[PDB]
DNA sequence: GAATCGAATCGCCGC
RNA sequence: GCGGCGAU
DNA sequence: CGATTC
């Protein structure tokens, strides 16, 4: 039931003459051909996926899951609902005694049944024709929603959500209703459903059920038709049911349309199309699915940058795609081997309370099993994308922004991924190393293996003395293992081979490996230089300091500070009266004071492993509330897993009191971050309100969306929208059934994506003063990663530092963002927004001559 | 007034 | 949307 | 612990 859209569509990629002569008249008629014919193969392939999970989810029966049938079953949806009302009414006015399905399907509301019934005559028509077969899947389907529906919709509203989240950690509905199965029966043992044990419907009523679901849908809509065979004889009279051939050709075309827009985008073996404006740009043919500049979630708000002019953004994108890679051959023999032997390459080299606590080891395999196949999915695909591209003199990558300004390579092979990917991948273009180059080329491998929180001379000397392992594992990688036991392995390797070339051909040989240079906490970095915060900044190494400077350690000394005071003075232990809302017992339980509390934490030892999880996601708009789930998943409860925590009685108290520490450490130790978030998610909070006199009720100042502009000039429009109702089952997925501004999204966004839209202008900046002032042509870019080849790493380094000094010095971007909006404020309001920041006392131009800011 | 809720972006794979 | 992986 | 909304 599908059209190929191959023969006809795909062809005009390589036929059409304006994208061809545009391409040949840069680069040739021969390698014209080669891209049209890549980018032919990217979209054939892309319609070859649709294909097999169209058909995968056809014979799944979930094809009612395909976004081919949603546009269907969004407008049968209300006539259902209203015919499955109106339906109730006539029996309730037509005396006599009802019919046998009429009670059944008053204990699911018209929403559901609406739903389970498309979706299950969709699923058996296309995956028996019978209506006596597809009633009882319905009959079940219904039943199933009724029973343990009762569990999430009344008597647990609260408790659901203790059993909601493991209920959505099984995949399968067998595994999903035999775990609903042990949360029915457990929740009976405490008498919560009422004591009512479901009765199960029989099989007599299933069928029934189901045939009045049937005649309704046929009444409503036009999707379904009726007919019977061998009508009046009494062995052989069947109905059977059939779909709508008129509907059917809705989800076909719908399926070959959607099949056409979605390519499976490959490097290029040209340069990549400069962009010159909204859409295009990239790849060079047009195509069932343009490239856009910007990765919006409607067409609206990409038609807001039509006429921006931004000539230095436009400048930074194509200067990117211009970098010219190629696959790295020697980590690839060598990647080529090992993943033919472990599913992980580097995985396990060798080298020299009970239910609730053994559950979690259960779901630990479950999740362990689930993560190693997912894995072994993406290494497989990299590298059959690498070694297809293995023997190209270059290839590139188109790249194009998110709605923030970070950059992103466009295709699914990129240098933005993991450390395989870009193990196998390094630049085209390369100089003579040189002196400086071989310096930072050592840098750059010290990094790899993980040693970068010392100074730059003992990376240096941890490179120098371990001469000996590293030309080993370049002579001979498969023998040698202890490249694949650092940090970062396959860029190890990469570094091991690039500095057995400079032994073996001095400070000519032509290196082209990318060296990475990586800012330390880039959101922290950016709120400390925009109101010049000393400390904050010192603490994310913005000025220059003694050694690598250490956030996490830094919060973890602060925390173990107030931990021995804590340990000496500081409350005693208490009983207090404690209350489960659920149950209405009245109990009392030791609430454990500060000096126990401190006196667990020291027993156990805080390190920067305990502190570092919460600082990270600081950025991303995390707290003290937070903090506590965090300390409880990553700290306490694998202590308590693995035999320690036995100083941990009480771990929800533990738990608590860390994340009291940690906030207080972070919110003192980088105070121009909390500052600048808070006061960004004060302005979000009085543009997302509907002001109104609560008198008069009417709207006086519309919810208003956060617009601001980067210092680079992309501007940037921040409008999260909610949808009005949708409804979820639990067997079955959830479905629909105007948007408004989502408030609430609007202040938990505004932060990091305000941060995150100051560090793309800054890599953007970083990428265009490089390229002008020095001589850089091929960079590596992932979002506060800068990278080149090690002949231009010096000049790189430099002019990172000056493009962050250059922005700040002459930008005041919160003050900047406060022009924006200040006009779209209300009289009502301006009264409690409140005042910018103080600016501190941190001198800017430290950061030229800062060795660890590396940004 | 309480009653409830809530506590970054992007991409791939699966349902 | 949910499950898992990865990038910052 | 605040905002948002019953
Ligand atoms: O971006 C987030 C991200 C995505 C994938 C992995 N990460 C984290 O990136 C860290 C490395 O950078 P750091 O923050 O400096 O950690 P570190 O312990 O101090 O240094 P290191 O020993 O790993 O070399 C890792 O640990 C990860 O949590
Ligand atoms: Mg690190
Ligand atoms: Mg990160």
């Amino acid at each position: 039931n599908t059209i190929n859209i191959a023969k006809n569509d795909f062809s005009d990629i390589e036929l059409a003459a304006i994208p061809f002569n545009t391409l040949a008249d840069h680069y040739g008629e021969r390698l014209a051909r080669e891209q049209l014919a890549l980018e032919h193969e990217s979209y054939e392939m892309g319609e070859a996926r649709f294909r097999k999970m169209f058909e995968r989810q056809l014979k799944a029966g979930e094809v009612a899951d395909n976004a081919a049938a949603k546009p269907l079953i969004t407008t049968l949806l209300p006539k259902m609902i209203a015919r499955i009302n109106d339906w109730f009414e006539e029996v309730k006015a037509k005396r006599g005694k009802r019919p046998t399905a009429f009670q059944f399907l008053q204990e699911i509301k018209p929403e559901a049944v609406a739903y389970i019934t498309i979706k299950t005559t969709l699923a058996c028509l296309t995956s028996n024709t019978t209506v006596q077969a597809v009633a009882s899947a319905i009959g079940r389907a219904i039943e199933d929603e009724a029973r343990f529906g009762r569990i999430r919709d009344l008597e647990a509203k609260h408790f659901k959500k203790n059993v909601e989240e493991q209920l959505n950690k099984r995949v399968g509905h067998v595994y999903k209703k035999a775990f609903m199965q042990v949360v029915e029966a457990d929740m009976l043992s405490k008498g919560l459903l009422g004591g009512e044990a479901w009765s199960s419907w029989h099989k007599e009523d299933s069928i029934h059920v189901g045939v009045r679901c049937i005649e309704m849908l046929i009444e409503s809509t036009g999707m379904v038709s009726l007919h019977r065979q061998n009508a009046g004889v009494v062995g052989q009279d069947s109905e059977t049911i059939e779909l709508a051939p008129e509907y059917a050709e809705a989800i076909a075309t719908r399926a070959g349309a959607l099949a056409g827009i979605s390519p499976m985008f490959q490097p290029c073996v040209v340069p990549p199309k400069p962009w010159t404006g909204i859409t295009g740009g990239g790849y060079w043919a047009n195509g069932r699915r343009p490239l856009a500049l910007v990765r919006t979630h409607s067409k609206k708000a990409l038609m807001r940058y039509e006429d921006v002019y931004m000539p230095e953004v436009y400048k930074a994108i194509n200067i990117a795609q211009n970098t010219a890679w190629k696959i790295n051959k020697k980590v690839l023999a060598v990647a080529n081997v090992i993943t033919k032997w472990k599913h992980c390459p580097v995985e396990d080299i060798p080298a020299i309370e009970a239910l609730t606590a053994w559950k979690r080891a259960a779901a630990a395999v479950y999740r362990k099993d689930k993560a190693r196949k997912s894995r072994r999915i993406s290494l497989e695909f990299m590298l059959e994308q690498a070694n297809k591209f293995a023997n190209h003199k270059a290839i590139w990558f188109p790249y194009n922004m998110d709605w923030r300004g970070r950059v992103y390579a466009v295709s699914m092979f990129n240098p933005q991924g993991n450390d395989m990917t870009k193990g196998l991948l390094t630049l085209a273009k390369g100089k003579p190393i040189g002196k400086e180059g071989y310096y930072w080329l050592k840098i750059h491998g010290a990094n790899c293996a993980g040693v970068d929180k010392v100074p730059f001379p003992e990376r240096i000397k941890f490179i120098e003395e371990n001469h000996e392992n590293i030309m080993a594992c370049a002579k001979s990688p498969l023998e040698n293992t202890w490249w694949a036991e650092q940090d970062s392995p396959f860029c190890f390797l990469a570094f091991c081979f690039e500095y057995a070339g400079v032994q073996h051909h001095g400070l000519s040989y032509n290196c082209s490996l990318p060296l990475a240079f990586d800012g330390s906490c880039s959101g922290i970095q950016h709120f400390s230089a925009m109101l010049r915060d000393e400390v904050g900044g010192r603490a994310v190494n913005l000025l220059p300091s003694e050694t690598v400077q250490d956030i996490y350690g830094i919060v973890a000394k602060k925390v173990n500070e107030i931990l021995q005071a804590d340990a000496i003075n500081g409350t005693d232990n208490e009983v207090v009266t404690v209350t489960d809302e659920n149950t209405g017992e009245i109990s009392e339980k030791v609430k454990l004071g500060t000096k126990a509390l401190a006196g667990q934490w020291l027993a156990y030892g805080v390190t920067r492993s305990v502190t570092k999880r919460s600082v990270m996601t600081l950025a991303y708009g995390s707290k003290e509330f937070g903090f506590r789930q965090q300390v409880l998943e990553d700290t306490i409860q694998p202590a308590i897993d693995s035999g320690k925590g036995l100083m941990f009685t009480q771990p929800n108290q533990a738990a608590g009191y860390m994340a009291k520490l940690i906030w207080e450490s972070v919110s003192v130790t980088v105070v121009a971050a909390v500052e600048a978030m808070n006061w960004l998610k004060s302005a979000a909070k009085l543009l997302a309100a509907e002001v109104k006199d609560k008198k008069t009720g009417e709207i006086l100042r519309k919810r208003c969306a956060v617009h601001w502009v980067t210092p680079d000039g992309f501007p940037v429009w921040q409008e999260y929208k909610k949808p009005i109702q949708t409804r979820l089952n639990l067997m079955f997925l959830g479905q629909f059934r105007d948007s408004e501004i989502d408030a609430h999204k609007q202040e938990s966004g505004i932060a990091p994506n305000f941060v995150h839209s100051q560090d793309g202008s800054h890599l953007r900046k970083t990428v265009v003063w490089a390229h002008e002032k020095y001589g850089i042509e091929s960079f590596a870019l992932i979002h506060d990663s800068f990278g080149t080849i090690p002949a231009d790493a010096a000049n790189l380094f430099k002019a990172v530092r000056e493009t962050m000094v250059d922005t700040y010095e002459s930008c005041d971007v919160l003050a900047d963002f406060y022009d924006q909006f200040a006009d779209q404020l209300h009289e009502s309001q301006l009264d409690k927004m409140p005042a910018l920041p103080a600016k501190g006392n941190l001198n800017l131009r430290d950061i030229l001559e800062s060795d660890f800011a590396f940004a």
